[PDB]
């Protein structure tokens, strides 16, 4: 995350680190035993650590679980990045208490204004690389349709939405990958690409999750 601020620890109950021996990605807890987060953080050998505010440290919180399983989303496209979504379904179902909690999914899509809480361990620069221990959050709105298609001309499907600001300097960046996008308490989006980070218009775009609910619904219901 590009100029944002220390969220504080646990204040992003449904914030997950993904880990292969290292924080690559993050996710989103949908109930006590699934993840959400991008096909294209997808890799065998993943433990999902909950409850995580410093990645480094053991602060108390903490749960850590392997995965069971990893679904990617059947149409994801890696070179368009279209449907970059997948579920993890874990060994075990996490303990939820006031620090670890799911999120819920959508019943709408919000529209372009929509204000919504970005978070991650990500990048945290523009230009060079500095990697932040503790859990960083953004607030920032959803684009227009036509204002994301503008910045990325030929790139956005409908399964995408920009959320962020034309004037650059506050952005998701690498190692958000597959993390939430929450607006009005509901997971919108899953932090999926953009052109470098916080550049001029060139804003983050996002997977579209009220388009996977059935999907993701059907999923869990037999996995
Ligand atoms: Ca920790």
């Amino acid at each position: 995350i590009v100029g944002g601020y220390t969220c504080g620890a646990n204040t992003v109950p449904y914030q997950v680190s993904l880990n292969s021996g290292y924080h690559f990605c993050g996710g989103s807890l949908i109930n006590s035993q699934w993840v959400v987060s991008a096909a294209h953080c997808y890799k065998s050998g993943i433990q999902v650590r909950l409850g995580e505010d410093n990645i480094n440290v053991v602060e108390g919180n903490e749960q850590f679980i392997s995965a069971s399983k990893s679904i990617v989303h059947p149409s994801y496209n890696s070179n368009t990045l279209n449907n970059d979504i997948m579920l993890i379904k874990l060994k075990s179902a996490a303990s939820l208490n006031s620090r670890v909690a799911s999120i819920s999914l959508p019943t709408s899509c919000a529209s372009a204004g929509t204000q919504c809480l970005i978070s991650g361990w990500g990048n945290t620069k523009s230009s060079g690389t500095s990697y932040p221990d503790v859990l960083k959050c953004l607030k920032a709105p959803i684009l227009s349709d036509s204002s994301c298609k503008s910045a990325y001309p030929g790139q956005i499907t409908s399964n995408m939405f920009c959320a962020g600001y034309l004037e650059g300097g506050k952005d998701s960046c690498q190692g958000d990958s597959g993390g939430p996008v929450v607006c009005s308490g509901k997971l919108q989006g899953i932090v999926s690409w953009g052109s470098g980070c916080a550049q001029k218009n060139k804003p983050g775009v996002y997977t579209k999750v009220c388009n996977y609910v059935s999907w993701i619904k059907q999923t869990i219901a037999s996995n």
